[PDB]
């Protein structure tokens, strides 16, 4: 399927244990993906304050479109030293390893997979 409906644990920065995927823009969007696949991806809100605190290159989930089954379409944009890779809407949060952190809710995505 080119989507698929996923439920993303939304997550406190400061309780993070894993602040990012990788090293380079590709590797950071290949373990996103893959942990968004085997259920072991968190999501950051983005406020003033947090990026700093998390690990470059960073992995934003952004709106594609304007919402099937409660589920916001999305697509995966990389971003390292202010350049971004891809082009989308606005951004629901920043992606993160989930390894069993205590979410504050779920986000309902649809993701271009």
């Amino acid at each position: 399927k080119t989507h698929v409906q996923l439920s993303l644990p939304v997550l406190q920065v400061r309780d993070v244990l894993v602040r990012g995927f990788g090293d380079s823009v590709e590797e950071v969007l290949s373990e996103a993906r893959q942990h968004l696949k085997d259920g072991t991806c968190g999501l950051v809100e983005v406020e003033k304050g947090v990026l700093p605190q998390l690990e470059q290159p960073y992995v934003f989930i952004k709106r594609s479109d304007a919402a099937p089954h409660g589920h916001v379409m999305v697509e995966l944009v990389a971003e390292l030293e202010g350049i971004q890779y891809g082009r989308s809407g606005e951004t629901l949060g920043v992606l993160v390893p989930h390894v069993g952190e205590i979410p504050v809710a779920y986000r309902k995505v649809l993701l271009r997979k």
